[PDB]
RNA sequence: GGGAUCUGUCACCCCAUUGAUCGCCAGUGGCUGAUCUGGCUGGCUAGGCGGGUCCC
């Protein structure tokens, strides 16, 4: 089953270790 | 050479587009391409590399 649709949202907000 | 702490950089996942902005072509239309905020008191007792300091 095939799905089409994203929230499109950022996903990096630590960028540190 | 190892371990611990800190910093920088890089790669992802979940919720809120049903919230917001930009560009192009035509009147209703079409197009992820890009950007924004909040939750790090969600995950480093998930990963890699460099530097400084301490200890051996």
């Amino acid at each position: 089953g095939i799905s089409y649709g994203r929230k499109k949202r950022k996903h990096r907000r630590r960028a540190h270790q």
